[PDB]
């Protein structure tokens, strides 16, 4: 398989006020702009076309387009963010999704809450984390939609991270990056688990795109663990997004 498209959104000046549970300082808007540009330039080398949406000042975290939608090979499901300040992000991305998925857009409804960063796609199976942002009802609604379309899904329990993909990344070919509490999960033991060292935990969030793997710059052990598997590794500094608990998976929709 291969992805044909990516969707992303320019960061807003209000990014400095993005939600966070970290204490790594506040994002520097000018520097964040340069990093997002570097991220797009990396994506321009991955044989995909890119749809880059304009910034929206009303939504500080709207650069993290991964959360408001789940794009699959069969349909797109608009989610329902658990974070109060981000629920409205579904509205500003709906027109784009509708253009790519005519007559194939589904949606999560109350009382469900889902943020797609909690979803990890492995073939036609979708692992969905039960977090502070994605509740069991939301997971249920999503699994039912996936099943309606011939896909499958399951719930993964978590307690220590913001979203499932904060500490996990599937790089195709059975290669799974795992950090913290996901490393010893029974559901993931038939994968080739690549345990991320503690000092480099942030680097568990990486993206496979057409045999290239885009990862945060500054995590050398992880970079070598991926490189040796045969992937073309591209390093992009995302330090300003790390400050507001986001990374490379967070910043795009890939399908
Ligand atoms: N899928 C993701 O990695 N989402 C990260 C969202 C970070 C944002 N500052 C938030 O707290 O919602």
């Amino acid at each position: 398989f291969m992805f044909k498209h990516i969707i992303a959104r320019t960061p807003a000046r209000s990014l400095v006020d993005g939600l966070t549970s970290s204490h790594l300082g506040k994002p520097d808007y000018a520097k964040a702009l340069e990093q997002h540009n570097a991220y797009i330039r990396a994506l321009q080398t991955c044989d995909v076309d890119i749809t880059l949406l304009p910034p929206d000042e009303r939504f500080p975290d709207s650069v993290f387009v991964e959360d408001p939608v789940l794009c699959t090979s069969r349909c797109a499901i608009i989610t329902r963010p658990g974070a109060e300040s981000r629920r409205g992000e579904t509205e500003i991305i709906e027109e784009t999704v509708q253009r790519f998925y005519p007559g194939k857009v589904e949606r999560i409804e109350a009382p469900g809450t889902v943020e797609a960063g909690d979803i990890m796609m492995v073939g036609d199976h979708f692992y969905i984390g039960e977090s502070a942002r994605t509740n069991a009802e939301g997971a249920r609604q999503m699994i039912a939609i996936l099943e309606k379309h011939g896909l499958s899904g399951s719930v993964v329990r978590l307690e220590k991270v913001l979203h499932l993909k904060t500490g996990l990344a599937y790089l195709e070919h059975n290669n799974l990056l795992a950090a913290g509490e996901f490393v010893s999960k029974p559901e993931f033991q038939d994968f080739n688990i690549i345990e991320i060292p503690e000092e480099e935990s942030y680097a568990a969030n990486c993206i496979w795109v057409n045999e290239r793997v885009i990862m945060p710059a500054g995590y050398p052990r992880t970079r070598e663990k991926i490189a040796r598997l045969g992937y073309r590794v591209i390093e992009v500094d995302t330090s300003e997004y790390r400050k507001i608990d986001g990374g490379v998976s967070s910043m795009s929709l890939r399908f």
